[PDB]
C-alpha cells in the first residue's frame, strides 16, 4: 500500500525491538546485501530499501533537481523510517547510504541510534590536508568522458568498484545492477556524488560511527577511514577488511559478514 515503501522497494525481514536499516550504494541494490540479512534477522527487525535512481525504482519518481544534493536522499530515507515506525535504528549504510545516513542523523536524532559504514566518503576529489585518492581536475575529466561514452566508461568502472582479480561473483553481479540504470539518472547520481563535501559536517554527525572499509579500495583509501575517525564529531571507531574492493559485503562476504556483525552489536564504550 505504501507509496514510500513501493517507490524503495522496502523489504522488511525478523523481528525485534531494535531494527537494523541496510542502504546500498551507487551501481547496486539492497540485494547486495543478501549475505548479511541471515545472520540478523534471529535478533533484529531488518528493513533494506533502494536508493531512488537504482535500476530496480521507477525512473519517472527520479526528480533530476532534488536529487541533484545529497539532502534529497536524506529525505527518502526520513520518511521510509517515518512510514515503517522505525526509531533509534542500527544504520547499516554501504558507501552512498552512509553519508545519506549521516545528513539524516543530523536532522533526525530520534530515528538514529547508530551508523555501520562500509567505503564511506566524504569527498571524492583530494584537497589540502584531505587524500580523496583522486585528483578534482582528473575527476572532472572522467565525468566528461562518461557523458561522451556512457557504455565503455561503465563497462571499466565495474572491475575497478568489484577490485581485485577476477570474472567473479561480485563483477557479473555489480555489472548487472550497473546496467540496470538509466544512463542519464546513473549520469546524474555521479554528478551528485563527485559534486559533494561532507567534511564541514563531519563535526556534526554525533551518534557512534563504525567505520568500516577494505585495505585495498580504488574508490576509498585506507586515508579516508583515518580522516572519519579523527573528524567524527562523536564516537567511532575503524577496521579494515583485509581484501581488496568497493563491495567486500558481496565480494568476501566470509570475511566481511563477520566484521558487520560484531561492530553492529557492539557498542563504542565511553571517552
Ligand atoms: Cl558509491
Ligand atoms: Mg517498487
Amino acid at each position: 500500500m505504501s507509496t514510500v515503501g513501493s517507490a524503495h522497494n522496502v523489504t522488511v525481514l525478523g523481528s525485534g525491538e531494535t531494527t537494523v536499516v541496510l542502504g546500498h550504494g551507487f551501481g547496486t541494490d539492497q540485494s547486495v546485501w543478501k549475505y548479511l540479512v541471515p545472520h540478523l534477522t534471529d535478533d533484529y527487525r531488518v528493513l533494506l530499501y533502494d536508493n531512488m535512481g537504482a535500476g530496480t525504482t521507477d525512473p519517472n519518481l527520479y526528480d533530476f533537481e532534488r536529487y541533484s544534493s545529497l539532502e534529497g536522499h536524506s529525505q527518502d530515507l526520513i520518511a521510509i523510517l517515518e512510514e515503517f515506525h522505525v526509531t533509534k535504528c542500527i544504520f547499516v549504510g554501504h558507501s552512498l547510504s552512509s553519508m545519506v545516513g549521516a545528513v539524516s542523523s543530523i536532522f533526525r536524532p530520534d530515528l538514529f541510534r547508530k551508523i555501520v559504514m562500509i567505503s564511506a566518503c566524504p569527498r571524492v576529489a583530494n584537497a589540502d590536508d584531505y587524500y580523496g585518492g583522486f585528483e578534482e581536475e582528473d575527476v572532472n575529466q572522467l565525468y566528461g568522458a562518461m557523458e561522451e561514452n556512457f557504455q565503455t566508461m561503465m563497462t571499466g568502472y565495474a572491475p575497478i568498484v568489484v577490485g581485485g582479480d577476477l570474472e567473479s561473483e561480485a563483477m557479473q553481479e555489480f555489472s548487472r545492477t550497473l546496467f540496470n540504470m538509466r544512463p542519464d539518472i546513473a549520469l546524474s547520481i555521479c554528478r551528485m556524488i563527485s559534486g559533494y563535501d561532507l567534511r564541514p559536517y563531519l563535526g556534526l554527525v554525533v551518534i557512534p560511527c563504525h567505520i568500516i572499509q577494505s585495505s585495498k579500495d580504488k574508490l576509498v583509501p585506507v586515508a579516508v577511514a583515518e580522516y572519519l575517525h579523527r573528524n567524527f564529531g562523536g564516537k567511532s571507531v575503524v577496521e579494515l577488511i583485509p581484501t581488496e574492493g568497493h563491495l567486500p559485503h558481496l565480494s568476501a562476504p566470509d570475511i566481511t559478514i563477520p566484521v558487520l556483525i560484531r561492530h553492529i552489536n557492539q557498542d563504542i564504550a565511553d571517552d
